[PDB]
DNA sequence: CGACGGATCC
DNA sequence: GGATCCGTCGGGCGCATCAGC
DNA sequence: GCTGATGCGT
């Protein structure tokens, strides 16, 4: 029931070396995460691009340590206007993106701080913090409408292949969480969110990088509730993903789950691409 | 949301 | 009568606001 | 300014 992520594979199936390392992390409160040494772990991981979710932090409140990152000097931040202290995403990059945008169509009016889009030379990167269905599923219908708008937004992008990463807030299949049967009526594992995920993969279209490499591997999770010592018992959920355009699969070296990195109730995930 | 109690099924 | 299904319930976290001093 | 309570989301 415990899990050990396999060693990093830094070579593509055809023998090409990885050239791009992307790390994604739901940090559950950026200021808290930094106090718990999250940035020390980022420095050790040394990614080319770092995507963060649930920053819960407007840009003016960013800790100074974030200014002290020479290898991640291009930084883009989004926080909601009417709900500061919740949501918020960030994208930090070694190289400057060609284009950066926010939201999924109307962010200038519906300032939600959930999505950042960055176009690079060879690919487009989207990072997302997908809305939670909430306790008792009170916001499930909103989540379903959001999924539909997100799907259409990703499909409606004006060429290059897509990388989508972040907290998509759903365990796609039973293998993606410890207690599938007890959670069928809970946020993150309803038939509605599971279906929205399958529709995301088919509509865009996208592949689940981790599952593509490790289709039958159980007990691989990226989230554990703080309650009941769930993490120590690896009672968790896989909520964080790297979804790729089909054309990027031959460039895929590995998709990692960094189970040991502490500082949040999610752990980091890391992608290696040979571009 | 995992732990728990209580019902139901071979 | 062990395994399974199902509904209910308490509670760890971070951050905003507030009361008090 | 600082602490701890409460509310909210989860
Ligand atoms: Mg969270």
């Amino acid at each position: 029931a415990l899990y050990e992520d396999p060693p990093d594979q830094k070579t593509s199936p055809s023998g090409k070396p990885a050239t791009l390392k992307i790390c994604s992390w739901n940090v559950d409160g950026l200021r808290a995460w930094i106090k718990k040494k999250g940035l020390d772990w980022v420095k050790e991981e040394a990614p080319d691009i770092l995507c963060l979710q649930e920053t819960k932090c407007s840009e003016n409140k960013l800790p100074a340590e974030l200014q002290e990152l020479p290898g991640l000097s291009h930084q883009y931040w989004s926080a909601p206007s009417d709900k500061e202290g919740y949501s918020g995403v960030g994208l930090l990059s070694r190289q400057c993106p060609l284009k950066v945008s926010y939201g999924i169509g109307d962010e200038e009016h519906d300032q939600e701080g959930r999505v950042i889009v960055a176009e690079f030379d060879s690919f487009v990167l989207v990072t997302a913090y997908v809305p939670n269905a909430g306790r008792g599923l009170v916001r499930l219908e909103y989540r379903q409408r959001w999924d539909e708008a997100f799907r259409k937004f990703l499909k409606g992008l004006a060429r290059k292949p897509l990388v989508l990463c972040g907290d998509l807030n759903v365990a796609h299949e039973e293998i993606d969480l410890r207690n599938p049967k007890g959670n069928k009526k809970n946020a993150g594992f309803t038939p509605q969110e599971r279906q929205g995920f399958g529709e995301l993969l088919q509509a865009v279209p996208l592949a689940d990088s981790f599952r593509h490499l490790y289709p039958n591997t159980p007990y691989a999770y990226t989230f554990w509730t703080y309650m009941m010592n769930a993490r120590s018992k690896n009672v968790g959920w896989r909520l964080d993903y790297f979804l790729l355009s089909h054309s990027l699969l031959p460039a895929l070296c590995d998709s990692k789950i960094r189970s040991k990195a502490l500082g949040s109730d999610h752990c980091p995930i890391t992608l290696y691409l040979a571009l």
